[PDB]
């Protein structure tokens, strides 16, 4: 009996897309985004609401750090980004 | 880019635990329990509440049908039970 045991997860209904391995920023996927305390396999936790579509800090970005996504750099942070921060385009200036 | 894409769920709280590849029913995880609706990736959806580690039902059982956990008949329902259910001890007549 014990050769197949089985354990299913309720549906997963939220999700982060991170497309590159270098990547420090990933996509949220729920609805009407993820709230603040939602969790991740990996010690992710959400610090603020984010919704869909933007992009969640995957770790500690510091002041001016580069933030990855696709595994180029898309931009500089302004002020430092705490992990599970809500990376709003404020705070990004672009690469020139 | 493409190679690794990677979408990670939000951590997974409730589960159903299936002992053999034979049982029709498994028991419920989660602290107090889950609620109807909840629904698991197989298409088995709860339509009522079910206490943590009471049976819920893979599959539609007949009336007199077999409830079989570990691969063995551990009884055989009283009335029909629908997939989804409770597996409550008053609607379980005992091997004898």
């Amino acid at each position: 009996a014990m050769a197949n045991i089985k354990i299913r997860q309720e549906t997963p209904t939220a999700f982060y897309i991170k497309v590159h391995d270098t990547d420090n920023v990933a996509i949220i996927v729920n609805d009407n985004g993820l709230k603040a305390g939602t969790r991740f396999p990996d010690g992710l936790e959400l610090i603020e609401h984010i919704p869909q579509g933007h992009k969640v800090a995957l770790l500690d970005i510091p002041a001016n750090g580069e933030i990855i996504r696709y595994g180029e750099v898309i931009g500089y942070a302004v002020r430092a980004i705490p992990r599970g921060s809500w990376i709003d385009e404020s705070m990004v200036v672009l690469p020139e």
